């Protein structure tokens, strides 16, 4: 055989992956996922698991036939969750999206069935995974992977409101003319119409904007910085309403977090966790709050301090989260 | 103003944008050459153009969402070309798309009558930009663009066999256990059907694989290793039945050309250009030869040594789009 | 005969580079500058000069042997400022540098006197760059550059303190277990011993650490934090103490600024520019302030919110920088 | 009491990095693999050592200082190799190094004297590293570090001629005006004036130059293409004699070796290994060969076909090497 004539081998075995990535759905988040994470070279091996089989294969075959131009040696695809063995990290895309007027909240029912089947046979093959959460409502999701899973707090993430921040803070550079890593700001709280900008700590090189105007954010604000807010929690809709469907913007905020775990890089997120014991909070609500994000998952988090405003409206955030919690049937 | 007690501005400039790209076409493919680029921090600039007004803002809004998570700090868009004003580099992806079980070819005549106006309107605010034509079929079309658009000959590149070698090399690499990047070997011709692979160059580490096995690539082969380019030819067929079309691949290839364009790299990538006076034809037929690319296009071509048989090869697919080509209306 | 046997020739060849960086100096920073670059794929065209023939030709030609590795296509030197045409962003490194124990304004007589030769030189065959300089006393030596120079005063770059600011937040997230790209700081002022530290920007995640620690960089602090501004302040001595000279982190702070002007990003740097008229300064006094960084330099200040301290000691790190800066000639 | 009032902590971690890499010696050559490694993002923890406190600890803060810009959040040092516990790779360059004029081989007992000392350490806190041997005369060397580490052959790998290769592709584009990514040629054999260039694989395009030019590396070569393998085999001498020693392009080889093992990619690299049983070989001789380079070090050999000259070369270049290394002492 020509291989045997050219190469001689030396080695047999073949160990584990040692920087394996799983993406479970292949539609357009979870391929604007892959192409990022590929373009990041955050992973030694990417799988795909969706259940249409030839949208997948062919999913799977595009990607591979660009791998001349990458640096990700095995990408792979199955039904069988067997392909996932060894991950470090599954990230979870499948489920229903929201429709023009749809709340995400509304997603719940039909999410909830699906994870009962995705998350069991997810973390069987993979002892060392984190799961980050991206379907939506996000926020109810994770705390429905995290029960499901039964894995402990720090290793299921969603993916909350790392893109809301991420928007935020695009529109606020616009504004202001500062490019977006230079521009900072929180929008914490629901991945959705229950989202809280923290306007309390909106600044440029450490220069808090409400000092420098304390209506901001406010009705009385001159300057209308509220509706950045506005264009925050409209914008999945305004988006799917134009091109119908969100891809890049939330492939491109994933990749950042599997970026801080792959990485273990311990950079701050506004990702979901469960935030039992902050604020008002004494129910197991999970909710989007700054977390320190490394190779074991959320680690840490930080303690934001809040204005009695904007903490009321996270409480709100809160109570709308929780009370969609005590409607989930397991 | 807010931005005024906090910014101190000390230049109004404008500023035009240096290196800027445009994709024509918000289908799969260019969006997928847009990510692609963005990803690869290649433009200060990037702007699309397309017909369909939702979804040509829809994908910028998308895009522009992650800027947080690029280094592409402008990124445009409009129907106007106005808006591709000082491009480098204008990727033209806009038509028809190979559809399932029908050639590339099929597609020739719709996608001449539409390069009819896109390339006056791209020649028009950019008129030393270089062209890049993705579109199908991409051989006929580069020669129509160069028609069309007065150019000289170096500043109008099809993407060609640059994707077709990508996936040559993927195949063999995967036959090997050896990385594509490892692998070497050359797909010439048109990007179509009648492509040919260059069996008398393929190589790892400088040893000929068919120096270890004369037959390599005919009838007479063992190994059908005739077949690897069989799966080259069917590949875009296969990928377009199982998923609809093909993006990724393409994405990333054209990517690779224009990193090379944009950064002079004069790497050497088999693209179409003008073979007029090669391996004895005396039409303007376009097609994939090894040519080196640069900051002022194609200045140069790497002249293959084909065998009789090769050569036989290339002079029927140049003969195949020399019959579809001199049969069009325009 | 064997390259035109090889390569047909298309295209006359005219050398015109469309992202040059030229960096003046081979020492230890100069060095690290151009390598930290050439792996940040900023230029297109890397040029070195200095005056040390041998140590210039085995400089240039470590980097060329390095090519293969990079996507830096053309590497230059020259002891002649001709090898520096057409650059955009030209780097000055040169000069004589600080023993131990020696402040970096002793450094000033012997660097204005160079730079009275090699700014000329470098304006002379680079009409279109900006000036990054980075020889010592920075602050000084950016008024110097301009004045010589006749560059409008947004083309002219100190390095300022962004390193100092990178020292803090590097000692920062060490403290907090937290990435420095999540831990946020400014220290400004004079690149040197009378650099202030912002204590009330200091933040993760917008929480003011100040707000939680009132005490916080104050002699009455229980967890000393001011010494991790005297560490800042120390930092270029100790490490000159233990290893000779600094250059690793200097040359990352220098490719930092490089990448925010060569791809226009405008992110906010600590960076030295002229501070005339603000904090009540009326002479022509540069030091570091947030500056907007992009293709034409500093466009913009950000005008820090100070504390009554931390403003007054700004303006004594001015009144220093001044009472060098007057008795200057040249 | 800051911390903790900013940061709510979770869970207790083990640190325990995923991605270790080690770089033993600080000299000029370690460093530039160090910077290189930390440009490429290949790790999440960097542990050096050396035996000079002094400027190990110098090194060590110079790099932290930078940590804002890069993406490995811990870097450490010490002159105890318990610090480098867990690395995946562990890079040696520590050792005496060429003086000007000074052949590699003339390096070899004080090295193996202080392999004695360094490889048993290695061992002992990562037992299942791959060790990269980059010291010199790294042929001998990469056996040495076999014998004591008793590893088996796979995970011990020397640099070998992966830097001669480079400048020999280097060397080749200018002379074709061709980038040397599309330049391909084989240096093999010593790492040093033995060195074999492999003429019959020396190629652009697939199109072999010696096919071109039946003289190519012969005397009789009118355009004396041996001079290239010549200037290979002269380059560190040059460049020792014109800066001192060699560093950029060692690093930039070494780093590139490192990525090809970190992310499992299965690149061919001519590199140092035993090759018994190639090239009639029947003792335990290390000299570079084209290899696959992945997550298990060298897990197969390309077997190169050589002409019966090339061959001979080849075999003379084992010899020296044999005659050395089969009476060391330790
Ligand atoms: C219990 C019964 C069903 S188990 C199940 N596993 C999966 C996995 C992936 C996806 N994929 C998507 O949801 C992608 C959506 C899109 O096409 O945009 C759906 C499902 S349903
Ligand atoms: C009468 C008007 C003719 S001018 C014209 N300009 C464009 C520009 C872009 C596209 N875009 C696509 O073809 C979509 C791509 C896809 O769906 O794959 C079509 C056209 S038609
Ligand atoms: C009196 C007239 C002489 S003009 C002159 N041009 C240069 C250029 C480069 C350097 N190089 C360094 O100073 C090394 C850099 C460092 O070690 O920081 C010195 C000079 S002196
Ligand atoms: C006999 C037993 C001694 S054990 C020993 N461990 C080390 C570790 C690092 C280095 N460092 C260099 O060789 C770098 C020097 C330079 O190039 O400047 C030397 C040694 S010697």
């Amino acid at each position: 055989a020509l291989k045997d004539q050219l190469i001689v081998n030396l080695l047999k075995e073949e160990q584990v992956p040692q920087n394996k990535i799983t993406v479970v759905g292949v539609g357009a988040v979870g391929m604007a996922c892959a192409i990022s994470i590929l373009m990041k070279d955050l992973a030694d091996e990417l799988a795909l698991v969706d259940v249409i089989e030839d949208k997948l294969k062919g999913e799977m075959m595009d990607l591979q036939h660009g791998s001349l131009f990458l640096k990700t040696p095995k990408i792979v695809s199955s039904k069988d969750y067997s392909v996932t063995a060894n991950s470090k990290l599954v990230i979870i895309t499948a489920g229903a999206r929201q429709q023009e007027g749809e709340s995400r909240l509304n997603l719940v029912q039909r999410n909830v069935n699906i994870f009962k089947f995705i998350i069991p046979n997810v973390v069987k093959y993979s002892p060392q995974c984190k799961l980050l959460i991206v379907s939506n409502p996000v926020d109810i999701l994770t705390y429905v992977a995290w029960k499901i899973s039964g894995f402990p707090k720090n290793r299921v993430i969603g993916s909350g409101c790392n893109l809301d921040s991420a928007r935020f803070r695009y529109l606020m550079g616009e504004r202001l003319g500062v490019h977006p890593l230079s521009c900072h700001g929180w929008v914490l709280g629901e991945h959705g119409d229950s989202s809280v900008p923290v306007w309390s700590g909106v600044n440029v090189a450490g220069v808090s904007l409400k000092s420098l105007n304390p209506q901001l954010g406010t009705d009385a604000d001159k300057e209308q910085w509220k509706d950045v807010h506005k264009q925050v929690v409209d914008s999945a809709y305004e988006v799917i309403k134009l091109k119908g469907y969100t891809s890049w913007a939330i492939g491109l905020s994933v990749a950042d977090l599997a970026e801080s775990i792959m990485k273990n890089l311990r950079r701050v997120h506004p990702i979901s966790t469960m935030i039992k014991g902050l604020y008002g909070i004494k129910e197991d609500v999970f909710l989007s709050v700054p977390c320190i994000l490394g190779q074991n998952g959320i680690s840490d988090v930080v303690k934001v301090t809040l204005t009695p405003d904007e903490e009321a409206r996270l409480k709100k955030s809160a109570d709308t989260l929780w009370g969609i919690q005590k409607e989930l049937q397991f």
